[PDB]
């Protein structure tokens, strides 16, 4: 399965609520589901875009980021 490592994704900062959740509950289920590390950056760091760090195997982090992924289509309507 490989080593740990760790990759980021971009999502737009108007989005990116989609995989947060009241409470978190979403970025919580995520991790949970894809056995990874996610944490998402400050919300003013700028750029048009969040970006989110995602530490795990490579299945691991591939998982996540199709949960996030989905997970920005099921409440916005399109991928990122």
């Amino acid at each position: 399965m490989g080593p740990i490592i760790t990759t980021q994704v971009t999502i737009p900062k108007d989005l990116a609520g989609s995989i947060i959740g009241k409470g978190g509950q979403r970025i919580k289920q995520i991790r949970h589901e894809s056995g990874a590390s996610i944490k998402i950056d400050e919300p003013l760091e700028g750029s048009e875009d969040r970006i989110i760090t995602i530490t795990g195997t490579q299945d691991q982090i591939q998982n996540a980021q199709y949960l996030l992924q989905n997970s920005v289509k099921q409440y916005s309507g399109k991928f990122f």
